[PDB]
């Protein structure tokens, strides 16, 4: 069938994708700019991410619709035009990871996040990684490359010039390069780290977890202990096991039930002390006022704001998902064509089937902001009642 029909419908669909990568993160980098409860790190990454989007629609896709149509062109302006979208995919990686990174550093140290993890630092970070976007993504440009060797005959079949070649992926970019140096090293490399990562920051979200209702059970049980002690001594085992735990549990009206609550175990541990027993089991019972005004509310604040940071990693880790889901085709169909050199090439259909569903990731983040943090989806509400409507 004629080539110019089955093009047709692949650069319809190309257009229609980069329509939506541009209007969906448009108003991602809109949100944040008009939003201060969304100007944080983290969304500074989520910006970033959302400039390579955007820079898939404008560009990447342009350039992609253009380059399978074989055109004549210079070799290393077509390999420009090849590489380009390997720069934005490879700043897609690294706001990724420093996404999870940053989760990370939030869940783990959060008493130094914000000494730690500054406006400054990130913005610095974000110039740097485009930076290394541009090296890594441009690496063919560099020499690793096959203008050397330029196939003549499809070349001389299409009318091109001297010095031209018929403008074809894979014509111009190794297989190699695309399969162990961006593949393998740039793509596989750093997705599973951001897999570490994130065991990481949800095991640790756990053992936090487990260890605030651990501290809740120890102060409960001590209190029963010294209820049904029978002795001085065993009073003031369980106050002192429990005056250990109320400082690790400590580190305004929080830090001061904390002080009612260490100074009522003191006045209960002096009585012990001096074996009045049953004074001093009076003197523990006023910890259950103290423990059920002030200790219940820090409890709860707790577990909720864990609760928050766990839902704000699985958001990030479903984007991370996502973009590997989407790209993993094409590499994968990149790596038959590399190791199996017995094996039939995949067809065109299937081909265009994979670089249509690599550009969809650029549509999907979007989405996913909307349909996972509330600030994005009120932000976008707004943006879009005001001046979409
Ligand atoms: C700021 C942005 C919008 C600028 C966009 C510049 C783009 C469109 C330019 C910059 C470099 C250009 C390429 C440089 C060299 C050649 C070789 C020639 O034989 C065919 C055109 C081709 C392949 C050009 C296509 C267009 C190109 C990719
Ligand atoms: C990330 C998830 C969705 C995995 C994706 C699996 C896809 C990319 C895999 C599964 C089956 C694979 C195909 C199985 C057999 C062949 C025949 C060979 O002559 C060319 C490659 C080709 C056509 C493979 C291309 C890649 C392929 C389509
Ligand atoms: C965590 C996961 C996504 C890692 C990625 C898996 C990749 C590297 C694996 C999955 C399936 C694999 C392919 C399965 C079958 C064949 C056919 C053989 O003749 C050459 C190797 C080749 C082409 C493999 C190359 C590597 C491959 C594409
Ligand atoms: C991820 C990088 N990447 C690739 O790895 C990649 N590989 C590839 N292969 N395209 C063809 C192969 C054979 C053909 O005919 C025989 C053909 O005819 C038009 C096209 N396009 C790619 N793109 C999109 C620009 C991309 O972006
Ligand atoms: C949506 C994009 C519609 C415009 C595309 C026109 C047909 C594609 C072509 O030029 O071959
Ligand atoms: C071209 C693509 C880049 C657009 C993104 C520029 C950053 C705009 C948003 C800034 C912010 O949210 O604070
Ligand atoms: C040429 C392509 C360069 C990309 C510039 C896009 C970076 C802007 C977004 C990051 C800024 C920010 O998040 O504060
Ligand atoms: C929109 C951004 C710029 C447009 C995107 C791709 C430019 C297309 C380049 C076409 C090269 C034609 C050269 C030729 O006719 O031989
Ligand atoms: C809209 C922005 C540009 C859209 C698609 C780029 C079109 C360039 C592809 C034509 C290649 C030139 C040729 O076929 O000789
Ligand atoms: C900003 C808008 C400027 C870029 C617009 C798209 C130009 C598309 C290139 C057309 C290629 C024509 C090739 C030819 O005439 O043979
Ligand atoms: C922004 C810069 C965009 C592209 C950067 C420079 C490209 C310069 C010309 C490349 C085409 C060379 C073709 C050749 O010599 O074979
Ligand atoms: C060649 C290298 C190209 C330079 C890359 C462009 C720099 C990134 C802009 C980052 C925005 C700062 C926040
Ligand atoms: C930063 C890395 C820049 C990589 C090379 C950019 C284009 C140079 C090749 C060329 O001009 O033809
Ligand atoms: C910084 C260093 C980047 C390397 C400079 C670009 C080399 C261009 C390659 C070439 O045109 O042949
Ligand atoms: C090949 C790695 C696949 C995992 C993608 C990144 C990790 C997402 C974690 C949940
Ligand atoms: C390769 C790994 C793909 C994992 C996808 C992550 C979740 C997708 C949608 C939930
Ligand atoms: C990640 C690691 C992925 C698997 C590497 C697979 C290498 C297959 C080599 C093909 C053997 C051959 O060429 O005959
Ligand atoms: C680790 C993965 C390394 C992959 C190397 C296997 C390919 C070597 C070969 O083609 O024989
Ligand atoms: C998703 C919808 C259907 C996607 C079909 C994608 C790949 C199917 C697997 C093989 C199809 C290509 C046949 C292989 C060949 O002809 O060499
Ligand atoms: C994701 C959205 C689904 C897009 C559907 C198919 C787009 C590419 C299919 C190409 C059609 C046949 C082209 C060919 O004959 O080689
Ligand atoms: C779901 C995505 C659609 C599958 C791709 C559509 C094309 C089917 C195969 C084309 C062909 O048989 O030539
Ligand atoms: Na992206």
């Amino acid at each position: 069938a004629p080539p110019i029909m089955g093009s047709s419908v692949y650069i319809t669909v190309e257009l229609a994708i980069a329509v939506l990568a541009i209007l969906g993160n448009v108003l991602v980098c809109w949100a944040v700019w008009l939003n201060s409860n969304l100007q944080n790190v983290t969304n500074y990454f989520v910006v970033s991410l959302a400039a390579a989007d955007i820079l898939v629609g404008v560009l990447a896709i342009p350039f992609a619709i253009t380059i399978s149509t074989g055109f004549c062109a210079a070799c290393h302006g077509c390999l420009f035009i090849a590489c380009f979208v390997l720069v934005l995919a490879q700043s897609s990686i690294f706001s990724l990871l420093a996404i999870a990174i940053d989760r990370y550093i939030a869940i783990a140290i959060p008493l130094r996040y914000n000494g730690l993890v500054t406006g400054t630092r990130a913005a610095g970070i974000i110039a740097i990684c485009w930076v290394l976007s541009f090296a890594i993504g441009l690496t063919p440009m560099l020499g690793w490359n096959n203008c050397g060797q330029p196939k003549e005959g499809k070349a001389h079949s299409q009318g091109c010039g001297e010095g031209q070649v018929a403008c074809l992926f894979e014509d111009v970019v190794p297989m190699n390069y695309m399969v162990y140096f961006n593949f393998f090293a740039c793509v596989l490399v750093p997705l599973l780290l951001m897999l570490g990562v994130y065991l990481r920051i949800f095991a640790a979200a756990r053992r936090q977890l487990a260890d605030l209702e651990d501290n809740w059970e120890t102060l409960n049980d001590n209190l029963k202990v010294i209820e049904k002690a029978d002795n001085a001594a065993q009073v003031k085992d369980a106050l002192t096991k429990m005056r250990a735990a109320a400082l690790d549990a400590q580190k305004k009206d929080f830090r001061h039930g904390f002080d009612i609550l260490v100074g009522q175990i003191d006045d209960a541990l002096k009585l012990a002390n001096e074996g009045k027993v049953k004074e001093a089991q009076a003197a523990a019972e006023q910890l259950k006022t103290t423990r059920n005004a002030y200790i219940q509310k820090y409890l709860e604040r707790a577990r909720s704001t864990l609760q928050k940071e766990v839902h704000a990693a699985k958001s990030a880790a479903i984007i991370a998902g996502l973009f590997a889901l989407c790209w993993l085709p094409l590499h994968i169909i990149n790596c038959f064509t590399f190791f199996c050199p017995d094996c039939s090439h995949a067809p065109l259909w299937l081909m265009y089937l994979a670089i249509v569903l690599s550009h969809t990731n650029s549509v999907v983040n979007p989405f996913i902001y909307a349909y996972r943090i509330r600030e994005f989806r009120q932000t976008f509400r707004k943006i879009i009642r005001s001046h979409v409507l």
